[PDB]
């Protein structure tokens, strides 16, 4: 056996308007939620201070099975171990990694992660677009026991970073890198239903592709270039999609909002060249590490704040390079699926969020429904 990734979150500084709410995170516990794809027996949880400049400190880390809301099932709780210690402090810019825990992960099993915090650092490592409620109370509430049905809510996840399981040969993971319409922009929140989490559940009932897991790498406002949200899908290539384990394909479904970032035709016609050269980068590199890569088409704008005529022209350019040109192992039309068959450069309009960019939850279950299960096979 060897690990093989369940769950995953992108990790980025913090910006403030998404910082915690009082009381911080200092001296404080957080107990929040994750949903992970395939499961197992033998675990190891990842946590990262990739983003933040001053060590952090964690007391004590419980998991559990989530009951929903901030309950856990109090007997299935158990400490995590970093060296045999349960505390352990993070250097600045990089990850800790537990001990290896057995614990009965189920597949689609919601997992409680309970932190209880020593010092922290104010510029934070996290992930602003969890789509899931994380609950917040002051001192050390480490006891399986506590009352968090009082806690501060924050829709945002903090320092949590991977889950691997231990798996055998047959056992894999799809590596995803996107924006926020990947990271779930429109999906519900606490209803952990992204279109990878969609993609996940039909993974998992498909008998051949049970033992396939899904690493959802979106990160809210992402670009593959520069500027944006969070360090550039470029930037964090190596991190967040090759260093995974046991991952064999990558999907790269990003761009949009690089083309919406420009201000006229030349800008959008160079941002097209550009995300075609970054695609061809992050192909090449992938298959360098025996890694197969699907490339998603871009999906409509049109009615949305991002909308130009010039900027609709660098999203066919960049469109008809991912259908066309063969560099990809296999395209999955996502623009195919989501564009309104009666004015085909707008989303179904019954399929998104009001704003014509994201989708809503049956947007991203009509996109997962839409890649063949077959493109995933051993």
């Amino acid at each position: 056996k060897s690990w093989v990734g369940t769950w995953a979150t992108a990790p980025q500084l913090v910006e403030p308007r998404n910082m915690p709410p009082a009381p911080g995170l200092t001296n404080s516990t957080l107990r929040q939620v994750v949903c992970v794809s395939i499961g197992g027996k033998q675990l190891q949880f990842r946590f990262s201070n990739r983003f933040s400049k001053s060590p952090v400190t964690m007391k004590t880390v419980h998991i559990a099975v989530s009951k929903g809301g901030s309950e856990i099932e109090p007997s299935t709780s158990k400490e995590l171990t970093f060296n045999g210690q349960p505390d352990v402090t993070m250097e600045p810019g990089k990850a800790v990694i537990s001990d290896p825990i057995s614990f009965n992960l189920k597949p689609r099993m919601l997992v409680a992660i309970t932190i209880s915090f020593g010092e922290t650092s104010p510029d934070v490592t996290g992930h602003p677009g969890s789509r899931t409620t994380s609950y917040l109370l002051a001192g050390d509430q480490s006891s399986p026991d506590a009352d968090f049905s009082q806690a501060v809510k924050t829709d945002h996840w903090y320092v949590i970073n991977g889950i691997d399981l231990m798996a055998q040969k047959r056992a894999a993971a799809i590596a995803i890198l996107g924006n926020s319409i990947t990271d779930g922009r429109g999906s519900g929140t606490n209803k952990q239903d992204r279109w990878p989490d969609e993609l996940a559940l039909r993974l998992l009932k498909n008998k051949r592709t049970r033992d396939i897991g899904v690493l959802n790498m979106g990160i809210g406002g992402n670009c593959v270039l520069h500027g944006g949200l969070g360090p550039t899908a470029l930037s964090r290539f190596n991190r967040d999609i090759l260093k995974q384990h046991g991952v064999r394909w990558l999907i790269i479904f990003e761009g949009v909002n690089d083309i919406g970032g420009t201000p006229d035709k030349e800008a959008a016609d160079k941002v097209a060249q550009g995300l075609i050269a970054a695609y061809d980068k992050m192909i090449d590199e992938a298959h360098a590490k025996g890694i197969k890569v699907y490339g998603g088409t871009i999906t409509p704008i049109k009615k949305s704040f991002y909308y130009k005529d010039y900027r609709e022209t660098a999203r066919q350019t960049v469109n008809k390079w991912i259908r066309t040109s063969g560099h990809f192992d296999a395209v999955i039309d996502f623009d195919k699926a989501m564009r309104n068959p009666k004015d085909t450069l707008t989303l179904r309009p019954e399929a998104q969020s009001g704003d014509y960019l994201h989708p809503n939850e049956l947007g991203y279950r009509i996109m997962a429904g839409a890649i063949d299960l077959s493109l995933f096979k051993e």
